[PDB]
RNA sequence: GGUAAGGUGGGUGGAAUCCUUCGGGAUCCCACCUACCCUGCC
C-alpha cells in the first residue's frame, strides 16, 4: 500500500524531520494518545485514539505549516 | 450464548524517499493475519 495518511505526503515532499509520542489517557475503549514532531526546526502535535491517527494530525499540521500549503 | 464498536502487542506481506562500491546502507508508512485488552446491545 502506498499509504492512507498525511505522513507519506509530507516524507516524500520534503523528509528531514523528527517525531516524539507522547503519552496515553483514558480507558480501553476510549482510549486516547498523542504523537508530536520536529520539521525546519518547528514543533507541532497531534493526538488521537490510535497511534497512526496522532501522527496523521500532527503531521497534517506540520505539512500545511512547513509547506505553506494544506492538505 | 449470540451480535456489534474501539484500543494494544506479536507475526507476515505490500509501498515510498535518500545514499550506494549495484552486492548493500539509512529514513519511513500501510495492510493483512494472530493473540491480547475493553466497552455497548440483545
Amino acid at each position: 500500500p502506498s499509504g492512507k495518511n498525511p505522513v507519506m505526503i509530507l516524507n516524500e515532499l520534503r523528509p528531514g524531520l523528527k517525531y516524539d509520542f507522547l503519552s496515553e489517557s483514558g480507558e480501553s475503549h476510549a482510549k486516547s494518545f498523542v504523537m508530536s514532531v520536529v520539521v525546519d526546526g518547528q514543533f507541532f502535535e497531534g493526538s488521537g485514539r490510535n497511534k497512526k491517527l496522532a501522527k496523521a494530525r500532527a503531521a497534517q499540521s506540520a505539512l500545511a505549516t512547513v509547506f505553506n500549503l494544506h492538505l
